[PDB]
DNA sequence: GGCTACAGGACTC
DNA sequence: CAGGAGTCCTGTAGCC
């Protein structure tokens, strides 16, 4: 078939030049603020001014400050590019029905009955990219090829503000050359374990044997990446539905007091359920970081939907749970309501 | 053996 | 110096 993946460019960050144009050719900077301290927190996003210089999302303000003093650091405001991304979604629909909105920022597009080839292709892509800059002023990176993994590669490969094709020639080319840690779902931990037995491209799979790669890095990657070596990967585009929604806080100091993490939690649910909206959850997580920011959790599921009330009561358990099961401190509390009616 | 819930892990944006 | 949100998978144990 042929797949037509879209990504924003420094979205975030593009999204707050849009509004405030005079931004236009400075490192903008987006960041969460914890509250903890002046400037305690993390960047979501750089523009690629900023980035150039190596400020990339998830490292400390802080940081990003030695090395850029001066750039603009705008705080989080996630509900606008939200209502900005949803209009760009809208507009893709406009090209296909069989679309995956994977993110607030990417979107998957099925083109297989529209271009009877990789040319109408590259041409339905350069028709978007200009629709999408005539009415919103987003620059945007296409990625086009024969399934999502490569689509969403060849885009990684060309942005920003580009559209590369990747025919079923560079795809083999690609099975042997690509560096498998730049494949998609292959994060440093599953990447060492893979190059730490040649593994260093795609193909390396289909040498080694199975229960080798199975038993390092489990049945379902072993399988993901066997089956793109042999470019008999197949994904349907589908329309994806919301599975959980949740909230989690940073507390302003850390604390194993039932009593001082209480209107945190209580907050995070307030919100979340704001979120739901009109969805009924029947399974409620609550959510801890620990100290050295590690992850502990505990849930629950109700044969019925869970009343705020409920969700109240129920949060209080389960944390009190992971407090007696666990001994250290946390950082961050919030819960995660799942299972929707 | 395999399906369920639950809790941890890995990854991604 | 370590934010926020969400998805998929695996190991373990109860159950048929
Ligand atoms: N650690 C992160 N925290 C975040 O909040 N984000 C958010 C969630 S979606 C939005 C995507 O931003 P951007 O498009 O700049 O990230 P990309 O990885 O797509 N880089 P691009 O090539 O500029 O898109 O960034 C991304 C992250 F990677
Ligand atoms: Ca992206
Ligand atoms: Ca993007
Ligand atoms: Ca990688």
């Amino acid at each position: 078939m042929i797949v037509l993946f879209v990504d924003f460019d420094y979205f975030y960050a593009q999204v707050e030049e849009v509004l405030n144009p005079s931004l236009k050719g400075k490192p903008v900077v987006v960041c969460v603020f914890s509250g903890r301290f002046e400037d305690s927190g993390a960047v979501a996003t750089a523009n690629y001014e900023a980035r150039k210089f190596g400020v990339k999302a998830g490292i400390p303000i802080v940081e990003a400050k030695k090395i850029l003093p001066n750039a603009v650091y705008l705080p989080m405001r996630k509900e606008v590019y939200q209502q900005v991304s949803s209009r760009i979604m809208n507009l893709l629909r406009e090209y296909s029905e069989k679309i995956e909105i994977a993110s607030i920022d990417e979107a998957y597009l099925d083109i297989s009955d529209k271009v009877r080839d990789y040319r109408e292709a590259y041409n339905l892509g350069l028709e978007i990219k200009n629709k999408i800059l005539e009415k919103e002023k987003i620059t945007v990176t296409v990625g086009i090829s024969k399934n999502k993994v490569f689509a969403k590669i060849a885009a990684d490969m060309a942005k920003p503000n580009g559209i590369k094709v990747i025919d079923d020639e560079e795809v083999k080319r690609l099975i042997r050359e690509l560096d498998i840690a730049d494949v998609p779902g292959i994060g440093n931990i599953t990447a060492e374990k893979l190059k730490k037995l040649g593994i260093n491209k795609l193909v390396d799979t289909l040498s080694i044997e199975f229960d080798k790669l199975k038993g390092m890095i489990g049945e379902a990657k072993a399988k993901y990446l066997i089956s793109l070596a042999r470019d008999e990967y197949n994904e349907p585009i589908r329309t994806r539905v919301r599975k959980s929604i949740g909230r989690i806080v940073t507390m302003k100091r850390n604390s194993r007091n039932l009593e001082e993490i209480k209107p945190y939690l209580f907050r995070a649910i307030e919100e979340s359920y704001y979120k739901l909206d009109k969805r009924i959850p029947k399974a409620i997580h609550v959510v801890a970081v620990t100290e050295d920011l590690d992850i502990v959790s505990r849930g629950r599921t109700f044969p019925h939907g869970i009343s705020k009330e409920t969700a109240y009561s129920e949060s209080v358990k389960l944390l009190q749970k992971i407090l007696e099961e666990d001994e250290r401190k946390i950082r961050r509390i919030g819960v995660r309501f799942s299972k929707f009616i």
